[PDB]
């Protein structure tokens, strides 16, 4: 017999209700193959959370173009925005790709997303890496700060939690990604440094954790994404992502880690 997906599902139901809007979890069991899901294939905002892919996009580009991540991006006062604490710091002398790529990643720097986004062809450049290794869901249309607007209704700039799952899987832990830049890619997850209230708070002191926070600032939109490494067994993939109706809903970072006790307690 098949797992009953009703009992696995019902304690999220109860959760959202309580939010106030919906939220939407997938998680992967790499030893067994036991997933949990609610919502998994819904739409939701990716909000900085895209940040993750753009930096696993560079690190496939710098497989074809040898020293990508030494390449140093000077750049004019023009592209400081705020939210880009680490891009603030260096606009007399410019930061190498691997600097804005690590930026992006564990402080969720906005100009340093620019930058990279500009590196690899803009907005269409990052969907068409994710196009490559066969997610068909994510899609980034606009730029920082545009991004963020959460529109109830809007696709553009969303992904669903499967499909941010399973790319952060085959990303980190399958080999889309030769194995230096694979580590590479889950280093400055591990380092990142907005996540201790989400996913993070979860999971028990002794296992580490990469993983990238998004949160719109509207509409009760906030996520986060991540792999979970408990000692000696199979890791562990996961993504929860929230939404709501109202502009004025708040968003939550309990409800996430909420979210992720639920579905990493119920795997397998
Ligand atoms: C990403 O979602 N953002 C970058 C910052 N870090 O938050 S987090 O670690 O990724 O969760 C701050 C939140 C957010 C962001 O860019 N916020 N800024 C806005 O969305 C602008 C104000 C309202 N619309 C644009």
């Amino acid at each position: 017999a098949t797992a009953l997906t009703n009992l696995v599902a019902e304690p999220f139901a109860k959760l959202e209700q309580d939010f106030g809007g919906s939220i939407g979890v997938y998680a992967m069991d790499t030893g067994s193959g036991a997933t949990v899901s609610y919502r998994a294939e819904e739409r939701f905002p990716l909000c900085s959370s895209f940040k993750g892919f753009l930096a696993a996009a560079v690190l496939a580009r710098s497989q074809q173009q040898a020293g990508l991540l030494d390449t140093p991006i000077r750049y004019g006062k023009n592209a400081l925005v705020p939210w880009s604490p680490i891009s603030e710091k260096y606009l007399t002398t410019g930061m190498t790709v691997a600097e804005l790529s690590a930026a992006a990643v564990q402080y969720s720097d906005n100009a340093a997303a620019n930058l990279l986004l500009k590196e690899l062809g803009g907005p269409a450049g990052l969907t068409a890496f994710m196009r490559s290794i066969g997610d068909t869901t994510f899609r980034l249309d606009r730029w920082e700060l545009e991004l963020n607007s959460a529109i109830p209704g809007d696709a553009r700039d969303t992904s669903s939690p499967r499909a941010v799952t399973e790319s952060l899987q085959k990303l980190t832990l399958g080999s889309a990604l030769a194995a230096p830049q694979r580590q590479q890619f889950v280093d400055w997850l591990k380092g990142n440094t907005t996540g201790n209230h989400r996913i993070r708070a979860a999971v028990p002191a002794d296992w580490a954790v990469g993983d990238k926070t998004g949160t719109c600032g509207v509409y009760g939109t906030a996520n986060d994404y991540a792999v979970v490494w408990p000692t000696g067994r199979a890791p562990i993939v996961l993504a929860v992502y929230t939404r709501a109706p109202n502009k004025d809903d708040k968003h939550s970072e309990a409800v996430i880690a909420a979210a992720a006790r639920l579905a990493l307690e119920g795997l397998g």
